[PDB]
């Protein structure tokens, strides 16, 4: 099935013009752990902020314009993105906001990191109804010497 994985501040904020004001290596380990050896679909702006192909994963970039890096797969529509994943057990949609909006109604699983931070952003994760989603996993973590904020990992499966 199709899964979304995202990290959210309060008010569903996921992005802004400048780098996010936090340092959460534990969330990136969580991200890597849950995306490895799966196709990852991302929008062009997410691709540019990552800056490199994510190793160990089939990288699929959505863009209206021709691709600029043959190390990854470039697609011009949501249907082309899905087609490029082939027949696999799980497809990982890793952002950004515009991409999440289009894939959420197709998704069966959400991997959400809830960050205890308030950040004015220009991009938000879509609003979802708890009645449509069962919380199957939830784990809270304090901030520590390596992580600037407290956070919790949650996995939801569509009802
Ligand atoms: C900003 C971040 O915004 P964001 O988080 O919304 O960025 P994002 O989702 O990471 O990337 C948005 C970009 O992805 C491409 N894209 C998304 N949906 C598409 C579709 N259905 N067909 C073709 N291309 C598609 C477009 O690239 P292009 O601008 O190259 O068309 C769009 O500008 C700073
Ligand atoms: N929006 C982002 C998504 C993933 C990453 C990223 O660097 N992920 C690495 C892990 C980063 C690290 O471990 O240093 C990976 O999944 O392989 C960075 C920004
Ligand atoms: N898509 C992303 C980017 C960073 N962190 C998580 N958990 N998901
Ligand atoms: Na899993």
């Amino acid at each position: 099935g199709i899964s979304l994985i995202a990290a959210l501040a309060v008010d569903r904020v996921i992005g802004m013009e400048n780098a996010m004001p936090w340092n959460l290596p534990a969330d990136l380990a969580w991200f890597k752990r849950n995306t490895l050896n799966k196709p990852v679909i991302m929008g062009r702006h997410t691709w540019e902020s990552i800056g490199r192909p994510l190793p160990g994963r089939k990288n699929i970039i959505l863009s209206s314009q021709p691709g600029t890096d043959d190390r990854v797969t470039w697609v011009k529509s949501v249907d082309e993105a899905i087609a490029a994943c082939g027949d696999v057990p799980e497809i990982m949609v890793i952002g950004g906001g515009r991409v999440y909006e289009q894939f959420l109604p197709k998704a069966q699983k959400l991997y959400l990191t809830h960050i205890d931070a308030e950040v004015e952003g220009d991009t938000h994760f879509p609003d979802y109804e708890p009645d449509d989603w069962e919380s199957v996993f939830s784990e809270f973590h304090d901030a520590d010497a390596q992580n600037s904020h407290s956070y919790s990992f949650e996995i939801l499966e569509r009802r």
